[PDB]
């Protein structure tokens, strides 16, 4: 029983609205052989133009994490990748109409449901994981990014807001994934912003595909969506989610520990950077038997 590679078992299709762009978008999920990742492509485009979703490739990383190749963009693919991530996909060609992912309802649990409902193949190729040999850290100002070894999968984030809304114990959190399900307690955490930014990023032509259908948006005191929330932590669990699809730029599951504070996607690429460019502190591992192995994933 080896930890295998897996893709997609069936093409699976979705229709959304970028959250940055506005724009409506096609997205296809497509089956792809071993050792291709994940690999974004702009099916609207002649020719048509591949992007992997590698470290590499990644350009702006002010609001969103965006790929880049020459000047073709994809924008906003955190919470794909999160998906892809928590679910274990190693290969997969991810079409699109347009420059940017659909936003969805602002978390990874409709990208979750869309690659479950597929299902997954088990591809005849060991499963290659990236192992953190040594702690590997990142800083800007008061802002924080760490890898630490540790024999399995566990992401800290701490957030910082002096706001009424963000108090206590739930400005922390840390998710353990051999005790803790990705898809129950991280995968429905929504992407989330103050009024005061997002009227700031609709005068810059941006957010324009926001709403409450698709983000909770704060206001000085409150929550204004109706419905609340679906974590009591889901601000933070949101972050954890953002920084597992940053993570997976990387190309391969991590055995390890990441640490945030105050991260976001630029300070999460710069960690990947230096992790890259640090090889005494990282090395690639297979599971031949998966008894032996510290990360466990679902049935296909
Ligand atoms: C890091 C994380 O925050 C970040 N999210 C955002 O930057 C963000 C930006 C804009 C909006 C928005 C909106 C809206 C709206 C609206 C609602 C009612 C009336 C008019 C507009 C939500 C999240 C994120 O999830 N990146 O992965
Ligand atoms: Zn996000």
């Amino acid at each position: 029983a080896m930890i295998k590679q897996r893709t997609l078992k069936n093409i699976i299709r979705a229709t959304g609205v970028g959250l940055h762009s506005g724009e409506k978008v096609y997205l296809t999920l497509k089956p792809a052989p071993v050792d291709t990742g994940i690999v974004f492509s702009r099916t609207d485009l002649d020719p048509v133009v591949e992007i992997p979703a590698r470290a590499e490739n990644v350009g702006e990383t002010t609001m969103s994490t965006t790929l880049v190749k020459g000047d073709v963009k994809v924008d906003t693919v955190e919470h794909l990748l999160s998906a892809m991530a928590g679910l274990g996909i190693d290969n997969a060609y991810v079409e699109l109409s347009a420059s940017e992912v659909p936003i969805m309802d602002g978390s990874a649990g409709p990208f979750v449901f869309l690659i479950q409902s597929a299902g997954l193949q088990e591809q005849e190729a060991a499963k290659k994981f990236i192992r953190i040999k040594r702690e590997v850290s990142v800083e800007e100002g008061d802002k924080r990014a760490v890898f630490v070894p540790f024999d399995g999968f566990k992401v800290s984030f701490e957030i910082d807001f002096d706001h009424p809304v963000f108090r206590g114990r739930t400005q922390q959190a840390s998710v353990d994934f051999s005790s803790t399900s990705f898809v129950k307690e991280v995968s429905r955490a929504r992407t989330f912003g103050f009024m005061r930014d997002i009227e700031y990023l609709r005068s810059q032509n941006l957010a324009l595909g926001g709403s409450v259908e698709n983000a909770i948006v704060v206001d000085e005191n409150r929550v204004l969506n109706e419905d609340g929330l679906r974590y009591e932590d889901e601000f933070v669990k949101h972050k954890i989610l953002d920084a597992i699809g940053d993570l997976y730029l990387l190309g391969n599951s991590l055995i390890g520990e990441f640490r945030g504070f105050k991260s976001g996607h630029a300070l999460n690429n710069q960690l990947l950077r230096t992790l890259i460019a640090d090889k005494d502190a990282w090395e690639v591992v297979t599971f031949e038997d998966a008894r032996t192995a510290p990360i466990s994933y679902m049935r296909p």
